[PDB]
């Protein structure tokens, strides 16, 4: 029934981020050039004025990705590609910043993937009003999804996007909405009626096309009993050590000790496939602007009144061929970890792909620098998580 087999099959992806949507740590050339107000893609859009910004977004979305970033995507031992997308690629809504030129480049990754014997999970990465208040949302700030005919909007703009796409066996599996944010605002009950209509509509175009659910920064197990499908209803839970207090006080043996334990705990009691469909192999929030630019670090105690844990100079920006051998392999480890633990259920997909410099972050650098394996044989260090 399944374009692929989520029950049976593991996962192991990349994340596209911020190509299709920008945001500030990801390309942070773009949004200085813009000046200090330019802190998300609407507030970039609106700087520069529709003209320039289709200007300037259009030539990164045409430079930032090639058909020979999938290629090296496919030979690190990959099956599938997250590529996230904003609302506003289906049509900007009256008076939106936000200008579209975007569906002919997913269009492009859609033929390259499959060239290169990929799946796509299209990833439907802002709604109108935000359901999140993150930058990456396309807007910072308030959490206004729900809001008015906002949810309309977002379905208006899911429908056009599954008949797009939904022909095409390379796209495994579309997501309803990347990161709904409960715990800052969004209702359950209402989240849950939206994922009902995306099932709906992805039902329309290609009942073989599976459905991706955030679960909405609740315990992944909590969502059982919705929707359980088998390979049908994936589950996309996202798993960082560096947003939380507990975790990014920890040292490399405690990360690899807590991967584990979210394993066992959280991905082990869910009644569906799971897939982390973000993490990563930074543990500190030091890169320039992850906390939204005019924001500081926890780590080094610029951020919400945080204790200082250490300096963030080293891990801010560039890239991994900078830092020690023990450093390198200390990240390889908790990277390793995270592999095994994550394919005890259902697979990976690491965020993200490519950056200007975000030590950790960036998959095309630590491949090249041999701290990325390449295949689940491929361990430098023993399992750490097991059966
Ligand atoms: C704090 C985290 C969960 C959200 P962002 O910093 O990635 O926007
Ligand atoms: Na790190």
């Amino acid at each position: 029934a399944s374009s692929f087999d989520y029950n049976g099959e593991k996962v192991r992806g990349v994340n596209l981020g911020g190509w299709l949507v920008l945001e500030p740590w990801i390309t942070p050339s773009i949004f200085d050039a813009a000046g200090a107000e330019a802190v998300d893609e609407w507030s970039l859009t609106k700087i520069l004025g529709k003209e320039e910004a289709e200007a300037r977004l259009s030539a990164h979305w045409k430079s930032f990705v090639s058909a020979g970033d999938f290629q090296r995507m496919a030979d690190a031992g990959l099956n599938h590609v997250r590529i996230p997308i904003g609302y506003w690629a289906l049509g900007p809504l009256e008076g939106d910043p936000y200008v579209d030129g975007q569906l002919e480049y997913l269009d492009k990754a859609v033929e390259w993937a499959g060239a290169a014997g990929l799946k796509v999970l299209i990833d439907l990465h802002g709604a109108p009003g935000s359901q999140n208040g993150f930058d990456n949302s396309g807007r910072r700030g308030a959490i206004q999804w729900q809001q008015g005919d906002t949810v309309e909007q977002t379905l208006d703009a899911f429908d056009l996007l599954a008949e797009r796409y939904l022909g095409s066996d390379t796209v495994a599996a579309i997501e309803a909405i990347n990161e709904p944010n409960i715990p800052g605002g969004v209702d359950q009950g209402k989240l849950q009626e939206y994922y009902g209509s995306v099932y709906g509509i992805v039902n329309k175009y290609n009942a073989g096309t599976s459905v991706v659910y955030g679960d909405g920064f609740l315990p992944v197990e909590s969502w059982n009993g919705f929707k359980t499908e088998g390979s049908k209803v994936v589950m996309d839970t996202h798993h960082y050590h560096m947003f939380d207090n507990g975790l990014i006080a920890m040292d490399i043996d405690s990360h690899i000790d807590a991967v584990c334990q979210f394993a066992h705990q959280h991905l082990e009691a869910s009644d569906k496939p799971v897939i982390v469909g973000e993490w990563t192999g930074a543990v500190t929030d030091c890169a320039k602007y992850l906390n939204g630019k005019g924001n500081g670090a926890r780590y080094d105690g610029s951020y919400a009144a945080d204790k200082a844990i250490g300096d963030c100079s080293s891990l801010a920006t560039g890239f991994v061929s900078k830092l020690s051998d023990e450093e390198r392999s200390d990240m390889r480890r908790f990277i390793e970890a995270q592999l095994d633990a994550f394919e005890l259920k259902s697979g990976w997909v690491f965020w993200t792909w490519k950056t200007e410099g975000a030590p950790g972050w960036d998959m095309s650098d630590l491949l090249e620098a041999g701290v990325f394996p390449t295949s689940p044989d491929d361990r430098e260090f023993p399992k750490q998580c097991h059966h």
